[PDB]
This record gives C-alpha cells, structure tokens and sequence, in this order.
C-alpha cells in the first residue's frame, strides 16, 4: 500500500500516519504547501490513521508541540494526535479487500480528500469550512473545531453504551461533510476498494 500525502493547503502542516501503538513509515513529517510525501504502509494494517497537524514547533531532536494533532509531542508519531483532527481512517487487506472512510468523529481542523489511486472504488471528502462555521460551544482556542465527545465527555456524545443517537453537533459535522462520520453510530460513509490498493490523502483540496 502506497499513500501520497499532498498538502494543497497555503499553509504549512505537518502530517501524521500512525496505527495507535506503533507509526506508519516514518511516523510524521512536514509538508509545506504543495509538497508531497509518498509513504508505504504494510499491508494488514488495520484502523491506521492519517492527519494533518497545524502551527508545530520541533526542536532539533523531534520533540515539539503543535496546537492541533499533537502526538504526544513529537515529529514522528508512534500514536495518534489528540483532536481536534479531522481523520482519514482506513483498514488494508481484511479478508480481500480495503476499507477507508473520512471521520469527523475527533473533530476537524484541515479539509481533505481521501481518494485512492489505482482503480475499482470512490473517494470520500471533507472540504467545506467547518472551523468557519464551528458552533462557538464546539471552537476550538488553538484553531480546529471540537467533537462534542472532547468537549463534554457525555455518555451519549461518546457512545460509551453502544447505544446512542445522533445529536445537534453531530448534526453539524454531518451537515456540511455528508460522506464522513459525524458520530460513533453514524450510518457507514465506509467506501470498500480492491485489497491492495493505493492512495492519496489531500489537504485543502479545494485551493
């Protein structure tokens, strides 16, 4: 498996792929507007994540801190990035195929278009200006805009029961980005492709 992060954003991100215990090639790198960075993932890897981090600040040993996506600190993510983030979440080679979705459950902070590059599927996005028009309750200080479940850590936002409906925010992530989960129990945006096919995650792909 082969993802090509753009960044068509006019700003600078840093991107990060990471599986939760362990990173994904490199793990994080910068990407100044318009640069591309072409990364293997192996394939099997399953719930891997890709996003985009904003205003990072390294010191030469690849410890820093970023304002939204921060992974534990660092350049190179071995975790993933506390929201708010929007997520490209995908899960390679389970019994022949590929799966990947765009989630807005952790919030949104960067647009993007996860879309593959070989043949045989679509592709998912999430472009609209939802830091924009992010509810005030649900902006996020630092830039991004918040998950309900981040901000009141309530039973129902978060889905701890397996039980639970959508809601007002929910409605609002789901309002704008239609092809990306705006809650746990969202009805699937899951797109199915070949197994074993390659990718290419842009952010800001409307600039």
């Amino acid at each position: 498996a082969t993802f090509e992060i753009v960044n068509r954003c006019s700003y600078t991100v840093w991107a990060a792929a990471s599986k939760g215990d362990a990173a994904l090639d490199a793990g994080g790198r910068q990407l100044n507007s318009g640069e591309s960075w072409t990364i293997n993932v192996e394939p099997g890897t399953n719930g891997g994540k890709i996003w985009a981090r904003t205003d990072c600040y390294f010191d030469d040993s690849g410890s820093g801190i970023c304002k939204t996506g921060d992974c534990g600190g660092l350049l190179r993510c071995k975790r993933f990035g506390r929201p708010p983030t929007t997520l490209a979440e995908f899960s390679l080679n389970q019994y022949g195929k590929d799966y990947i979705d765009i989630s807005n459950i952790k919030g949104f902070n960067v647009p993007m278009n996860f879309s593959p590059t070989t043949r045989g599927c679509r592709g998912v996005r999430c472009a609209a200006d939802i830091v924009g028009q992010c509810p005030a309750k649900l902006k996020a200080p630092g830039g991004g805009c918040n998950d309900a479940c981040t901000v009141f850590q309530t039973s129902e936002y978060c889905c701890t029961t397996g039980k639970c409906g959508p809601t007002e925010y929910s409605r609002f992530f789901k309002r704008l980005c239609p092809d990306a989960f705006s809650y746990v129990l969202d009805k699937p945006t899951t797109v199915t492709c070949p197994g074993s096919s390659n990718y290419r995650v842009t952010f800001c792909p409307t600039a």
